[PDB]
């Protein structure tokens, strides 16, 4: 759950829904794509700070108040969302 925590303090929800979709890929659709995709959460974490674009919607995603460990955990949790 180390991901739910950060995701809770991080507005990642206002745009990333786990049961719905807003601006970014719904954590549920994101996990299904990068599910058990070890190594992917690491690449996604970079998109969190360096923003992401081209993996889902045409609109890129600005960086967030998160950090390295704050992005990785979110990456491993988003990919292993359970
Ligand atoms: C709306 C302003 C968003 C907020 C707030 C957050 N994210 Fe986001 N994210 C958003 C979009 C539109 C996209 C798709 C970008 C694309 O073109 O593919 C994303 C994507 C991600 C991804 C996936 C990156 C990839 O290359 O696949 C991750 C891992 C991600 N977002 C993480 C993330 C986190 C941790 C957030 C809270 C700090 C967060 N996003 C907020 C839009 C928005």
């Amino acid at each position: 759950q180390d991901g739910e925590a950060l995701f809770k303090s991080k507005p990642c929800a206002a745009c990333h829904s786990i049961d719905a979709k807003l601006v970014g890929p719904a954590f549920k659709e994101v996990a299904a794509k990068y599910a058990g995709q070890d190594g992917a959460a690491d690449l996604l974490a970079g998109h969190i700070k360096n923003g992401s674009q081209g993996v889902w919607g045409p609109i890129p995603m600005p960086p967030n108040p998160v950090t390295e460990e704050e992005a990785k955990i979110l990456a491993e949790w988003i990919l292993s969302q359970k």
